[PDB]
RNA sequence: UAAUGGCCCACCAAGGCGACGACGGGUAGCCGGUCUGAGAGGAUGGCCGGCCACAGGGGCACUGAGACACGGGCCCCACUCCUA
RNA sequence: GCCGCGGUAAUACGGAGGGCGCGAGCGUUACCCGGAUUCACUGGGCGUAAAGGGCGUGUAGGCGGCCUGGGGCGUCCCAUGUGA
RNA sequence: UGAAAUGCGCAGAUACCGGGAGGAACGCCGAUGGCGAAGGCAGCCACCUGGUCCACCCGUGACGCUGAGGCGCGAAAGCGUGGGGAGCAAACCGGAUUAGAUACCCGGGUAGUCCACGCCCUAAACGAUGCGCGCUAGGUCUCUGGGUCUCCUGGGGGCCGAAGCUAACGCGUUAAGCGCGCCGCCUGGGGAGUACGGCCGCAAGGCUGAAACUCAAAGGAAUUGACGGGGGCCCGCACAAGCGGUGGAGC
RNA sequence: CCUACGGGCAGGCGCCGAGGGUAGGGCCCGUGACUGGGGCGAAGUCGUAACAAGGUAGCUGUACCGGAAGGUGCGGCUGGAUC
RNA sequence: GGUUAUUCAGAUUAGGUAGUCGAAUGACCUACCU
RNA sequence: CAGUGGAGGCCCGAACCGGUGGGGGAUGCAAACCCCUCGGAUGAGCUGGGGCUAGGAGUGAAAAGCUAACCGAGCCCGGAGA
RNA sequence: CGUAAGCCCAAGGGUUCCUACGCAAUGGUCGUCAGCGUAGGGUUAGGCGGGACCUAAGGUGAAGCCGAAAGGCGUAGCCGAAGGGCAGCCGGUUAAUAUUCCGGCCCUUCCCGCAGGUGCGAUGGGGGGACGCUCUAGGCUAGGGGGACCGGAGCCAUGGACGAGCCCGGCCAGAAGCGCAGGGUGGGAGGUAGGCAAAUCCGCCUCCCAAAAGCUCUGCGUGGUGGGGAAGCCCGUACGGGUGACAACCCCCCGAAGCCAGGGAGCCAAGAAAAGCCUCUAAGCACAACCUGCGGGAACCCGUACCGCAAACCGACACAGGUGGGCGGGUGCAAGAGCACUCAGGCGCGCGGGAGAACCCUCGCCAAGGAACUCUGCAAGUUGGCCCCGUAACUUCGGGAGAAGGGGUGCUCCCUGGGGUGAUGAGCUCCGGGGAGCCGCAGUGAACAGGCUCUGGCGACUGUUUACCAAAAACACAGCUCUCUGCGAACUCGUAAGAGGAGGUAUAGGGAGCGACGCUUGCCCGGUGCCGGAAGGUCAAGGGGAGGGGUGCAAGCCCCGAACCGAAGCCCCGGUGAACGGCGGCCGUAACUAUAACGGUCCUAAGGUAGCGAAAUUCCUUGUCGGGUAAGUUCCGACCUGCACGAAAAGCGUAACGACCGGAGCGCUGUCUCGGCGAGGGACCCGGUGAAAUUGAACUGGCCGUGAAGAUGCGGCCUACCCGUGGCAGGACGAAAAGACCCCGUGGAGCUUUACUGCAGCCUGGUGUUGGCUCUUGGUCGCGCCGGCGCGGCUGGGGGCCUAACCCUCGGAUGGGGGGACAGCGCUUGGC
RNA sequence: GGGGAGGUUUGGCACCUCGAUGUCGGCUCGUCGCAUCCUGGGGCUGAAGAAGGUCCCAAGGGUUGGGCUGUUCGCCCAUUAA
């Protein structure tokens, strides 16, 4: 299920990692119009903006087709699941019968070899891809879309996936990967199942070192710095949070909530 | 060596033993016999006869048909005495 | 020794008379066998008294139907040596 | 609820109709019922699969029975990772009862209960009855199978009882009878399923398992009784219905 | 040093060698502030858990909890009383 | 009339505990056990 | 079980990075050096070159550290003859 | 000196290069010398580097978006290189340059003419370029070793040697072709809706063949031939030129980290772009134009000296510091870029000479003792590599381990096993095993080179840090919990546009705390925060207008103003602890004593659970007891009356780890008893050069007084010839720094909060942007009709639907889709 | 109950020193005082002797090594003429 260590050095005793026996022989990515430089680390004026980034290896962007409508009804043969090194999903580099080829966030289930398709005609079997006013309600899909005609946003994280509870109207209800309760849109297109790789989770980065490769840095206890610094800034040795606990920005994290009550996104939810 | 034997040595081979109790630990001289018990059994080995082992502890060989020898020898340790 | 005895009327303590047992002995203690069929081969048990493994599956081991025949290992019998 | 109180309720509860979500368990059939080695198993549907009984007497020809160790399974609780989470519910909080009430009753409530995988391996894991085999009256109802079929025959599940066993209680062709094979276990109560050592286990723990000391017993079954905030039937100025009186005052 | 001149003894060296020394393990006995439970013994304190429906049926595996018996949860058991 | 605290005097008990129960005074408005 | 294999913020140790202890130096060789010693040394490694982020601002494995040899708020010129 | 202190690049430097003349100053002395002064020379390129090539971060920036101005963001494009692409190797010559001049061999583009060939043609389509880490094969080269073989001028010393003697040297480049070794690459045919319908290309489907060759490319070897070529000897300041051969130019071995290179395998952290190059076609052309050969022609710009681990760069200095890449020989040691010595090459560090005092530095050794030293074994010492034997608690089963403790190690002769090249053999080489023996005090004989154990604390671990007094127990960390966030996400930067988050989507991202792992995390929502709560209470603008006012002759104009409607917030109600936070006092009670399982009682929001406990917390205190020592305020084990532990500012524990901090033991020692001798670099003396802080002026003694209370300087007494040199640190309240402590100033500044007052931000009502239709409650005026029905403007509120503002988005759309009069933005209201 | 001496303690005062008079303990080197710990001389003694006690005189010299704590001090070990 994931590959442990026998503990021949401390730290690897108890890092495990993937097992990407579901990764189809099939190190290089389909340089054709799939990957493209990437890069970055905080914004556009020099400033960080993002704690904490930064370091980490070099990565390659292996470009998504997340409309999967471009292609209606023309169907595609799953050539390969292949490893992203940019999002916890693994991907399936599947080629189409136009001799068109793209990547799709391989969803759980779908085997090397697999037709596929999109398109309202097409059959509710795990892969295929098509308007939610036309999937059977109480399927479990992913790689939703939110507003019609937009790319997919709901459910692309590794093993997530999203329920319909119910139609009403224009619209069909949904429960997100989060719990959440919304109504989306009827025309909006969705592959159907859930993600591939759910077993990630239980991966363990085990050292240091292993988080710094994944580009994140030490990030830095409000405690530990000082009143310039920080609202949790007393230092005094080792001291109370001496108010209620708060950002670096001091807006309290304790538990308050932040969401424009105003918001239009509003009256489609209920979660 | 009186004589067989890994009893001892060199060389080679990778074996030998074990729940049918090896290896270790504890305990003990064994026997004819003796005590007990209806008997099967149990307990036992004083005296007597046989076998074994030992001679303050340990090691050694010499002489010899025979001993590594209680009242023989060499050495070490412990112990007693003599001393110029 | 055990069951127990002695808290006014003691055949259970101590003394007495008397009696019983055995006598150059009589008691105590120690240890062995017996009683103990209480390790049970002889000769024991397990529903509730102590005691059936929580249940399977199987290794070793133990045990094994009817008839003919070969050997004769156990087994049996005879003689003979031995059992000082 | 014994009666209550905390609790919920005019911020509109309870009762009622409609709509939706989610989890768990499977009413009636149901049983003195069936199945499985045991633990254990209950809506319906299919799929995959183990055992078992009967008929025909066709095949192999003693290939068997047991079974230390080993290996597997092993209720509930409990553990790890991850889900899930309606009702219930140790812990916890509150109400009440009480001398007190860390309980019983009530209001609320978390692990847990559910699933996946992994571990734990215990039990009144009980028939307190090891498995196999042959022997030794019958009566009764019940499940299931075969046969011209007011009944014979085989396999289970019960109650009553031949002989016989048994300390009694009870057992009795479902043996605790009569016999053989093999395994497991017992050897006075307490100390103690403890300590040490070993081996398992994430832990909680489990397996194996003493002794010092100490007691005159510990016990099984049955018999008389007496007692029960056990039951049934019945009696008495016992209570009730009823009239006086103490308790108060003085003596 | 002896010789019948071939050799012998003395002596030297080496092997092993009692034991002694150093170091590290194992087993066992004694002992140790203090601590854990256990057993017996005045007529001590506190409650009343069990025996009768023992006054909440009992026991039991486990789990939590509690001055203490013990209480509760989950399951199991009659070795439970009463129509 | 009520609440509470305490106390001994009784009361219920075979008896004790406790309680209930009663009274006084100050303040105030059925349970366990031998 | 043996073989093969060749993992690892693994071990020893130069380069390289660093600064643990002591001595020396203290108008110094040196406005942080020297010697002996010591830490890391396939990694959260070291490093050349090209770039971006700055003053209540940046950067910070967090010392109020660093930001051109003194930073609890850089340097310069100015308000200013506060 | 020789993994440099030698040699070649790059940066920075900027004439420091080479000559000639010269020494005032520069040079830490000297100077005839110089890196110094004067002057003259000196740097040569199609092929090296860079530009007439590409793109990276980034920058700039037509469009476009935003901002008081200045300006910000930004597409295409353009700029940007130690990365991509691109054609030169050996040798000679100068005082000074040289893949640059010359010699030799070998190449590249451009244009022209031509031959042959082909649908040609790009800025567009496609291929390719095009990629990580670690380990790694085969072959080869650089490089290096041996040679009795090839060449060579020479040498016989000092006892021996005329020899398989000694010493020197036995290479370098090279087109075609050939060979060896490797990389790259499927071929053919049909169909095609895709690569923004341009395609014979690419992609995808179908079948047939070859499964490898062939073709293509690269490295090496060879290869016509060109080059070079030592020691030693004569001339020689200089520095070379001759000799010096007509040189020889050959075998064998070791061998890369380099080459073949886009090789292979494994792994997870998943590893630039663009042009060149190839291919496809479009427009356009097909007398063009592309392609291949040959001939003739053309080929610019900038750098090129010298220094370059330093006396030429950065450090005010010819400064013991700092500075990226390449080469970096031999021998020995297990290996190596380590260590010792040494080639080549380069240096003796730009003050010397003496002396042989104290004292200081670096170093050596020491009788007996062996931590008694001391805050501390600080420091030194011991140990030290490899090989074999052996190795404990505990453990997370890897560890702990180099545990511990041991033995071996040199040289000679003999027997012998295996690997490599060759061929299987010899020779060479790599790693061994067995016996016999020799010498010394000692065999990793020198240099490199761990002392060890036991037991506490904290922190899991490797890491990070206060550049320049702190390296830690602090930060970080894997991991845990809480919390926010549904995507135009939350959050952050920005006035905005916008960006980061993220080309991510709840297995994700932001915040917070805790901090491997094991076992666990108790009670208290009264206050505070946060979350929830369509009721109520208060509450601003605004709406409303009874009622009152000023003025006018009036119509009016103007102002004040009650009820009543009006958000958020606060109040109120409930939840909430891995949210800020909190978690008691007193009296009585048991067989003697003591104690208190029990009770009582006051207070509270609730009274601290496990676990730990004189502790990184314990005041009293060196608590008390045990251990350890002759002796122990420390340390370890216990008890617990915890001044003042305690459960994620986590509680207890835990193998391993640690330049952490504590205690103990063994080894060893000059740490000490207790010092002594010796070495060198200073100090001292002579010659050259020649500072500094400081300094009221000085002709500057002791004592006892005294004085502003600590006198060379007043009094009194005592002592004392003048001047120096080497020494010591008691005084000159010695130097240094307008005391850091302390106070003061209505001085400053950083930090905090439930100080005050703002501001950003965020919440909020009205209103502008702002529209349509419809249902129903309230108002409003006229009419029909007995306070109510029907109607329209006005409406105010609430529900629903619409779309066209506004916002998002869609193969660019005068449009489709989604949201939608909301949001966003303007003004304004009150809040936090 | 009373009177003093000293100027080693704890203090009071705030006089010099805030354009600086470096703090506890140790080491090293001491030197002074005597109010004497030893040794020398003596008086009394409830001094037999021996050992002591108390006071007087006397600085000449001497006045150990370790354990614990930064300690001074103190406790402790082993001594000493002390
Ligand atoms: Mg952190
Ligand atoms: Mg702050
Ligand atoms: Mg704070
Ligand atoms: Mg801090
Ligand atoms: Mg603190
Ligand atoms: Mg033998
Ligand atoms: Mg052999
Ligand atoms: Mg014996
Ligand atoms: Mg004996
Ligand atoms: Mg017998
Ligand atoms: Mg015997
Ligand atoms: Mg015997
Ligand atoms: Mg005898
Ligand atoms: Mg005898
Ligand atoms: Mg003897
Ligand atoms: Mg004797
Ligand atoms: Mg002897
Ligand atoms: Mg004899
Ligand atoms: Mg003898
Ligand atoms: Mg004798
Ligand atoms: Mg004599
Ligand atoms: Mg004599
Ligand atoms: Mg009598
Ligand atoms: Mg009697
Ligand atoms: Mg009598
Ligand atoms: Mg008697
Ligand atoms: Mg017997
Ligand atoms: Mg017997
Ligand atoms: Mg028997
Ligand atoms: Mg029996
Ligand atoms: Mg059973
Ligand atoms: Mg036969
Ligand atoms: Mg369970
Ligand atoms: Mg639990
Ligand atoms: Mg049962
Ligand atoms: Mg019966
Ligand atoms: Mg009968
Ligand atoms: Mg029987
Ligand atoms: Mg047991
Ligand atoms: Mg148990
Ligand atoms: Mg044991
Ligand atoms: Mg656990
Ligand atoms: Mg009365
Ligand atoms: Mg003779
Ligand atoms: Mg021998
Ligand atoms: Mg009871
Ligand atoms: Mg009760
Ligand atoms: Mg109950
Ligand atoms: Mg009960
Ligand atoms: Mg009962
Ligand atoms: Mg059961
Ligand atoms: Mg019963
Ligand atoms: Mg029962
Ligand atoms: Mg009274
Ligand atoms: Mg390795
Ligand atoms: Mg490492
Ligand atoms: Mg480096
Ligand atoms: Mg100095
Ligand atoms: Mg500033
Ligand atoms: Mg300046
Ligand atoms: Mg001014
Ligand atoms: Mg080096
Ligand atoms: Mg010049
Ligand atoms: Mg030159
Ligand atoms: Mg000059
Ligand atoms: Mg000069
Ligand atoms: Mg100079
Ligand atoms: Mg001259
Ligand atoms: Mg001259
Ligand atoms: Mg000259
Ligand atoms: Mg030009
Ligand atoms: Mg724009
Ligand atoms: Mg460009
Ligand atoms: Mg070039
Ligand atoms: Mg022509
Ligand atoms: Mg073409
Ligand atoms: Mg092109
Ligand atoms: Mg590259
Ligand atoms: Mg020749
Ligand atoms: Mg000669
Ligand atoms: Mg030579
Ligand atoms: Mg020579
Ligand atoms: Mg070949
Ligand atoms: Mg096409
Ligand atoms: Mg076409
Ligand atoms: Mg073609
Ligand atoms: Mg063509
Ligand atoms: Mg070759
Ligand atoms: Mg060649
Ligand atoms: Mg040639
Ligand atoms: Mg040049
Ligand atoms: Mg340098
Ligand atoms: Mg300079
Ligand atoms: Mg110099
Ligand atoms: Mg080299
Ligand atoms: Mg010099
Ligand atoms: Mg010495
Ligand atoms: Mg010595
Ligand atoms: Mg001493
Ligand atoms: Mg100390
Ligand atoms: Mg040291
Ligand atoms: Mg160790
Ligand atoms: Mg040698
Ligand atoms: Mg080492
Ligand atoms: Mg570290
Ligand atoms: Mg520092
Ligand atoms: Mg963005
Ligand atoms: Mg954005
Ligand atoms: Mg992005
Ligand atoms: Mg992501
Ligand atoms: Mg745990
Ligand atoms: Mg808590
Ligand atoms: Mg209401
Ligand atoms: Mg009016
Ligand atoms: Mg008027
Ligand atoms: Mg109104
Ligand atoms: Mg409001
Ligand atoms: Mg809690
Ligand atoms: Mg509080
Ligand atoms: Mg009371
Ligand atoms: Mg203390
Ligand atoms: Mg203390
Ligand atoms: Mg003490
Ligand atoms: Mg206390
Ligand atoms: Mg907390
Ligand atoms: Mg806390
Ligand atoms: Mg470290
Ligand atoms: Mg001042
Ligand atoms: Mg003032
Ligand atoms: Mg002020
Ligand atoms: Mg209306
Ligand atoms: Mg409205
Ligand atoms: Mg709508
Ligand atoms: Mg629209
Ligand atoms: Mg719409
Ligand atoms: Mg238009
Ligand atoms: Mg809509
Ligand atoms: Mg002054
Ligand atoms: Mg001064
Ligand atoms: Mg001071
Ligand atoms: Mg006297
Ligand atoms: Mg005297
Ligand atoms: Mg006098
Ligand atoms: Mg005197
Ligand atoms: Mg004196
Ligand atoms: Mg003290």
């Amino acid at each position: 299920a994931v590959k442990k260590f026998k503990p021949y050095t401390p730290s690897r005793r108890f890092m495990t990692v993937a097992d990407f026996s579901e990764i189809t022989k099939t190190e290089p990515e389909k340089s054709l119009v799939k990957p493209l430089k990437k890069t970055g680390g905080r914004n556009n004026q020099g400033r960080i903006t993002v704690r904490f980034r930064g370091g980490g290896h070099k990565r390659l962007y292996r470009i998504i087709d997340f409309k999967r409508w471009d292609k209606v009804g023309i169907p595609a043969k799953v050539a390969a699941i292949e490893y992203d090194p940019n999002r916890s999903a693994r991907i399936a580099l599947l080629h189409y019968v136009d001799g068109e080829k793209r990547y799709i966030i391989a969803p759980d289930g779908l085997q090397v070899g697999q037709q596929v398709v999109a398109g309202p005609d097409a059959p509710i079997q795990v892969g295929n891809a098509l308007p939610l006013r036309f999937i059977p309600v109480g399927t479990v899909v992913h790689a939703v879309e939110l507003e019609p005609k937009k790319g997919a946003k709901l459910a692309r994280a590794a093993g997530t996936s999203a329920q319909i509870q119910g139609r009403e109207g224009d619209y069909v209800i949904l429960r997100l990967p989060s719990g959440e309760l919304r109504k989306v849109h009827g025309e909006c297109y969705a592959t159907v199942g859930a993600v591939g790789n759910a077993d990630h989770k239980n991966i363990v980065l085990g050292k240091a070192g292993r988080s710094r490769w994944l580009g994140r840095r030490p990030h830095v206890r409000g405690a530990a710095m000082n009143p310039v610094d920080h609202p949790h800034g007393g230092g005094e040795g080792r001291a109370p949070r001496g108010r209620p606990p708060a950002s670096p920005w001091g807006w309290q994290t304790k538990g308050l909530k932040t969401r424009k009550r105003r918001k239009p996104s509003s009256r489609f939810i209920i979660a």
